């Protein structure tokens, strides 16, 4: 029984985590996709794919889930929104259930056939990529909405430095 969960990580919160935790208790495996993996560098997509996939990892790894409970697949965008499900089909191991809150994925993957829960959001005010990035554009207080380990990660990359610039 595996999931898929897709998301564009910029970057990884505490709203991801808890949606990863919980979906983990209804699943065996949990494919992540990390959406807009061709952008960066933009005050909306600041970090790469890869520098990505570092949160990720490192989180999950903090927080003691396995990594054979996961994948971490990052996937580029496509210009036809009718050949997306296709295009993670393709990309990923196969899957029996899909996780999203965001409408667009929904109705997709929905008019594929595919059954989409859309988990009740944690925080929602709060945990969202761009009041993360809000935060450290304006010195608001970003590190308490991600993991440790991922304020870390944004530590080393010079991720603050990069978006202020960008900015
Ligand atoms: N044609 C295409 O190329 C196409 C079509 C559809 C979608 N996409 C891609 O799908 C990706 C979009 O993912 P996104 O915008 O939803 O990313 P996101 O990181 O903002 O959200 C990821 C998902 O995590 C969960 N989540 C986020 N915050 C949460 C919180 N506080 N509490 C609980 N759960 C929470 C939700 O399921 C949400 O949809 C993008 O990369 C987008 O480009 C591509
Ligand atoms: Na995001």
């Amino acid at each position: 029984m595996r999931g898929l969960l897709v998301g564009r990580m910029q970057p990884f919160h505490r709203g991801h985590l808890q949606v990863i935790k919980s979906i983990l208790e209804e699943v065996d495996e949990l494919i992540i996709c990390i959406g807009s993996a061709q952008l960066s560098h933009s005050i909306r997509d600041p970090f790469t794919a890869g520098e990505r996939v570092m949160m990720l990892t490192k989180a999950l790894s903090e927080n003691g889930i396995p990594a054979s409970r996961y994948y971490i697949i990052p996937v580029q965008d496509i210009e036809c929104n009718a050949l997306w499900v296709g295009h993670i089909k393709m990309l990923t191991p196969p899957f029996d259930r899909v996780y999203s809150g965001n409408p667009l994925v929904q109705r997709l993957f929905s008019e594929d056939g595919y059954e989409v829960t859309a988990p009740p959001l944690f925080y929602r005010d709060r945990y969202s990529g761009t009041e993360v990035r809000r935060r450290m554009l304006d010195d608001g207080d970003w590190r308490s909405l991600l993991p440790e380990s991922v304020v870390e990660v944004i530590d080393e990359i010079n991720g603050v430095e990069r978006i202020k610039h960008l900015a």
